[PDB]
């Protein structure tokens, strides 16, 4: 596999998005692997509509504004036959009656693969397949205020995960007795979180944060 990857310069990744006061990150990261996904299928890089999931997709399982699932996000998009555009069907950051269009449908997919719950597995997609929605323990003051470098906090958690985001590459920065690897992740808290939306959480450092515990992507 290649020792650094980023989607975003391959055209896979749209521009960092602002979740606002809504707890809805499991749709901004499935809206983020399936935009890459989608992109791969059809060389068109267009923005998809959280707000479609946030209000639509309860019956799968997810619970709007409280949180949900990006799996359960795939099951809607396939369930459903469609997901609107992010200009079509704007983002609120509240949860409303649904309000899906088939005339504005711009997606689909085909079911999901949950990759194993191991940084080397999780490497080999990444590398792959494109984007991949994963979720981490983000739960902790270091995250919030988390500015630049590599993210490493000792208090996180493998197994207890509370976000969900997108691992768009990995890569290392070099010192000279270690290779310190890392994540390249793609936040929904807007471009003034972090390097411009972006965090670089710690890589083979036994599954931080666990970011390898919940990964997936959609088939398209
Ligand atoms: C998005 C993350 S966040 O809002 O940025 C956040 C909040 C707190 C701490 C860290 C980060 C949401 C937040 C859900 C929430 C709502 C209201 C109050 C507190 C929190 N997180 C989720 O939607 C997660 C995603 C996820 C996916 C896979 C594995 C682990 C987590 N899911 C989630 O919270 N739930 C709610 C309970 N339900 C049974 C499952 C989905
Ligand atoms: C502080 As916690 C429950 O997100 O590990
Ligand atoms: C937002 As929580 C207490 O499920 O980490
Ligand atoms: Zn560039
Ligand atoms: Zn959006
Ligand atoms: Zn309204
Ligand atoms: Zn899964
Ligand atoms: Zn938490
Ligand atoms: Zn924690
Ligand atoms: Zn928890």
């Amino acid at each position: 596999a290649p020792r650094s990857v980023d989607w975003r310069e391959k055209g896979y990744v749209t521009p960092v998005k602002n979740q606002g006061q809504c707890g809805s990150c499991w749709a901004f990261s499935a809206t983020g692997a399936l935009e890459g996904q989608m992109f791969r299928k059809t060389g068109r890089l267009i923005s998809l509509s959280e707000q479609n999931l946030v209000d639509c997709s309860g019956p799968q399982g997810n619970e709007g504004c409280n949180g949900g699932l990006m799996d359960y996000a795939f099951q809607y998009v396939q369930d459903n036959g469609g997901l609107d555009s992010e200009e079509s069907y704007p983002y609120e950051a509240t949860e409303e009656s649904c309000k899906y269009n088939p005339k504005y449908s711009v997606a689909n997919d085909t079911g999901f693969v949950d990759i194993p719950k191991q940084e080397k597995a999780l490497m080999k997609a990444v590398a792959t397949v494109g984007p991949i929605s994963v979720a981490i323990d983000a739960g902790h003051e270091s995250f919030l205020f988390y500015k630049e470098g590599i993210y490493f906090e000792p208090d996180c958690s493998s197994e207890d995960m509370d976000h969900g985001v997108l691992v768009v590459g990995y890569g290392f920065e070099s010192t000279e007795s270690d290779n310190n690897k890392y994540w390249l992740v793609k936040n929904s808290w807007g471009e003034e979180w972090g390097m411009g939306g972006y965090v670089k959480m710690a890589k083979d450092r036994r599954n931080h944060c666990g970011i390898a515990s919940a990964a997936s992507y959609p088939t398209v």
